[PDB]
C-alpha cells in the first residue's frame, strides 16, 4: 500500500531528496556568512575592529532605544517581539503535536526520503485524525488573536471638517448659514475657504456627533428608488453652494494635506487608480511565472525516469532566489508608483501602501505560486495515462522563507551602507515581515516543517532591526494608524491558513466530508465577526486593539 508505486513506474513526479532543502539550506547560509563579510570590508572602509559590530548587537539596552528613536520605534520591535513568542508557541505545537502525525501517514511510506512526508499529503483522506490538523488551525487563530491583544495592551480639530468642491465665488456668510438652517440643531464656530481660495475649506462645530452627522449627510449610503446615496439636504444658501458635488471629510492638519492632488475626483480619480492598479496586477504574472516553469519539469514525452531531476541549485535554490529578488524589489515600485494616484492625504498614502504592499506581495508569493503549482494537470496525465497536493510537496515555500531568512536579512545589513563608487521605512518593513508570516501561517499545518524556519527569519530580521534602529536609521517619529493597521494582517495570517485547508481538504475529499464543513462553518463564523468590527461597529471588545 502507497501512493506512488515507484517500483512500477520510476515517475518523475516522485521529487527531490528532501525537497531540496539540504542545498537550498546550505547555499543559503554560504551566500548569508559571505555577505556578512562583505557588510564587514564595506563599513570598515569610511575610516574598533573587524567584526566589532557583530558584539555591538547584543550590547545595547532596551531603553538605549527607546530613548534614540522614540516611541514608534519601540511600538515597532514589540511587534516583532510578540510574533516572535507567537511563533516558538505555535512552532512547539506544529513540530511537537502536528509533525508526529503527518509522519505516521501510510501514503508516502515508499520514498523515504521525500519531504512530502512531513506534509499534510502523508495522510490518507478519511483518517480520522483529519480532525487534528483543522482544529490547530483554529486554536492558531485564537493565539494570533491572544498574542496582539498582548501587544496591544501595552500600548498608548475633532470638531472640524474639511469640505471640498466649493464653488471659488463662494461667501463665508452663505457657508455658515447653510448648516445652522439646513441642520437647526448645529452651531457653527468657524467657516473659511483655503489655499484665491481653490474650492476647498475648513469649517468647524460646537459638538461632536452633530460633526459626525453632517460629515454623514454628504457621503452616506442609504437609498430609495430616485438614489443610491443620501444626497446633501437643500436650504437657502445654495446658490454658493452647489451641495450635490461636494466632497466632505474630518479635517487633517494641512501637513497632511496634498493640496495638488485633491483637485480631482469621481470617476475620473477612480480611472488613473484602476489603471496604475492593472498594470501592476499583469506585471505581477510576469515576474512571478519564471519562478513557477523553472520549478516545473516534471513534463514527459522523454525526461520521465525519476533520474531526471536536475539539481536542486536550479530546481530549488534558483527560482526561490530569483523569486525573492522581485519580492525584494516589489516594495520599491508600489512606493514609487503609489505617487501617481494621487492620494488626497500623505497619511492616507502612507496607509494604503502597507496594505497594497502587503496584498501584492501576497499575490505573487503565496496565491498565485499556490494557483501555479496546484495546476498539476501532471498528475491527471499520470494517471490517465487522494494523493493531489503541491509538486515537491510545498518544499518550494520552505525554501522561499530560508532564502528570505538568510539572504534577507543579511542583505538588510547593506541596505543602508554605500561609497561603492570606486528615514526607517515602518510601511514597507512591516508589509515585508507580515508577508513572510503569512507563508509561514498558511503552511503551518498543512506542513509543519516550516515553522523552524519561520522562527529563525524572526530572529534574524529582529536582531538586524534593534540593531539598524539604534546605529543606522535616522531617528523618526510616525502615525500610529499603521502600527494599529499591521495587526489586522496578522489576523488575516490564520484565516488564509484555514482557507487553503479548506481548499487542500476540499480537492482531496469531499466538501460534505465533515472535516470540509467544519472548516468551512469556522471560516464563515470568523469572517462575519471580523466584518462587523469593519463600519458596523457592533463588536470592539474583542478580537483585538486593547488600548491604554
Ligand atoms: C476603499 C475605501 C475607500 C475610502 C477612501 O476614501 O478612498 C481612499 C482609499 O484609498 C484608495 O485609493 C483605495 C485603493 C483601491 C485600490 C483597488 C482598486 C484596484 C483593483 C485592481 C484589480 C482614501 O484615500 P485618500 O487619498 O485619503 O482619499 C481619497 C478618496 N477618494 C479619492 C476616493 C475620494
Ligand atoms: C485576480 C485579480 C485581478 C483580482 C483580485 C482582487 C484584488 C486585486 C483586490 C481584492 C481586495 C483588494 C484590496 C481591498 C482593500 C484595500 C485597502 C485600501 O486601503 C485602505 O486603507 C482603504 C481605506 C482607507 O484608506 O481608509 C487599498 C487597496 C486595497 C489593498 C485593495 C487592493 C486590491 C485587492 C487586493
Ligand atoms: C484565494 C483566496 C484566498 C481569495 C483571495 C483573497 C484575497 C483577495 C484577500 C485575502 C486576505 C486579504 C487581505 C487581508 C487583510 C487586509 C487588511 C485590510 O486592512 C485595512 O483595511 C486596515 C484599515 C485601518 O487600519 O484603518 C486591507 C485589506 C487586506 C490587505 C486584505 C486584501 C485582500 C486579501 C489579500
Ligand atoms: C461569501 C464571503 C463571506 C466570502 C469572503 C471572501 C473575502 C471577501 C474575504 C476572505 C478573507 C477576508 C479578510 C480576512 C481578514 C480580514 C482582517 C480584518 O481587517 C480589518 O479589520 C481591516 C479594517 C479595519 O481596520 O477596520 C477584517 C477584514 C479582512 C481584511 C477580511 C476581508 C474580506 C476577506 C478578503
Amino acid at each position: 500500500d502507497y501512493c506512488y508505486s515507484a517500483r512500477i513506474r520510476s515517475t518523475v513526479l516522485q521529487g527531490l531528496p528532501f525537497g531540496g532543502v539540504p542545498t537550498v539550506l546550505a547555499l543559503d547560509f554560504m551566500c548569508f556568512l559571505a555577505l556578512l563579510f562583505l557588510f564587514s570590508i564595506l563599513r570598515k572602509v569610511a575610516w574598533n575592529g573587524f567584526c566589532s559590530w557583530l558584539t555591538a548587537i547584543f550590547r545595547i539596552k532596551d531603553d538605549e532605544i527607546r530613548d534614540k528613536c522614540g516611541g514608534d520605534a519601540v511600538h515597532y520591535l514589540s511587534f516583532q517581539r510578540h510574533i516572535i513568542g507567537l511563533l516558538v508557541v505555535v512552532g512547539v505545537l506544529s513540530v511537537g503535536i502536528v509533525l508526529p502525525v503527518n509522519f505516521s501517514g501510510d501514503l508516502l511510506e515508499n520514498n523515504a526520503y521525500s519531504f512530502g512526508r512531513t506534509t499534510i499529503a502523508n495522510l490518507k483522506s478519511g483518517n480520522n485524525l483529519l480532525w487534528l490538523h483543522t482544529s490547530f488551525a483554529f486554536l492558531y487563530l485564537l493565539l494570533t488573536v491572544y498574542s496582539m491583544r498582548r501587544h496591544t495592551s501595552k500600548m498608548r480639530v475633532k470638531r472640524t471638517l474639511f469640505i471640498n468642491g466649493i464653488s471659488k465665488y463662494a461667501e463665508s456668510e452663505k457657508i455658515k448659514k447653510h448648516f445652522e438652517e439646513a441642520y437647526p440643531n448645529c452651531t457653527v464656530l468657524e467657516a473659511r475657504p483655503c489655499y484665491k481660495p481653490l474650492g476647498m475649506a475648513f469649517v468647524t462645530f460646537h459638538n461632536e456627533t452633530i460633526t459626525a452627522i453632517i460629515l454623514k449627510d454628504f457621503n452616506v449610503c442609504k437609498c430609495q428608488g430616485c438614489t443610491c446615496r443620501g444626497e446633501p439636504r437643500a436650504s437657502s444658501c445654495s446658490e454658493a453652494l452647489h451641495i450635490s458635488n461636494w466632497t466632505v471629510t474630518y479635517a487633517p492638519d494641512p501637513q497632511n494635506i496634498y493640496w495638488e492632488h485633491l483637485s480631482i475626483r469621481g470617476f475620473i480619480w477612480w480611472l488613473r487608480c484602476l489603471v496604475i492598479n492593472v498594470v501592476l496586477f499583469i506585471l505581477l504574472f510576469f515576474l512571478t511565472t519564471p519562478a513557477i516553469i523553472i520549478t516545473t519539469m516534471d513534463k514527459f514525452n522523454v525526461t520521465k525516469p525519476v533520474e531526471y531531476l536536475n539539481n536542486p541549485i536550479i530546481t530549488q535554490f534558483f527560482p526561490t532566489l530569483l523569486l525573492w529578488c522581485f519580492s525584494a524589489l516589489l516594495p520599491t515600485i508600489v512606493y514609487y508608483s503609489a505617487f501617481f494616484e494621487a492620494h488626497w492625504t500623505r497619511s492616507g498614502e502612507n496607509r494604503t501602501t502597507m496594505h497594497k504592499c502587503y496584498t501584492f506581495l501576497i499575490f505573487m508569493v503565496l496565491l498565485l505560486p499556490s494557483l501555479g503549482l496546484s495546476s498539476l494537470d501532471l498528475f491527471f496525465r499520470w494517471l490517465f495515462d487522494e494523493c493531489v497536493f503541491l509538486p515537491d510537496n510545498g518544499a518550494f515555500f520552505v525554501n522561499y522563507v530560508i532564502a528570505s531568512a538568510f539572504i534577507g536579512n543579511a542583505m538588510d545589513l547593506l541596505r543602508i551602507p554605500g561609497l561603492l563608487m570606486y528615514e526607517f521605512q515602518f510601511g514597507a518593513a512591516y508589509a515585508w515581515m507580515m508577508c513572510v508570516f503569512t507563508v509561514v501561517m498558511t503552511y503551518s499545518i498543512t506542513c509543519p516543517i516550516i515553522v523552524p524556519f519561520g522562527l529563525m527569519y524572526m530572529l534574524l530580521k529582529h536582531l538586524v532591526d534593534r540593531y539598524n534602529l539604534y546605529y543606522a536609521y535616522l531617528p523618526a517619529k510616525l502615525d500610529k494608524k499603521i502600527h494599529s493597521g499591521a495587526v489586522n494582517q496578522v489576523v488575516a495570517a490564520p484565516i488564509l491558513c484555514l482557507f487553503w485547508l479548506l481548499f487542500f481538504s476540499t480537492m482531496r475529499t469531499g466538501f460534505l466530508a465533515p472535516t470540509s464543513m467544519f472548516t468551512f462553518v469556522v471560516l464563515v463564523i470568523t469572517i462575519v465577526i471580523c466584518l462587523c468590527h469593519v463600519c458596523f461597529g457592533h463588536f470592539k471588545y474583542l478580537s483585538a486593539h486593547n488600548y491604554k
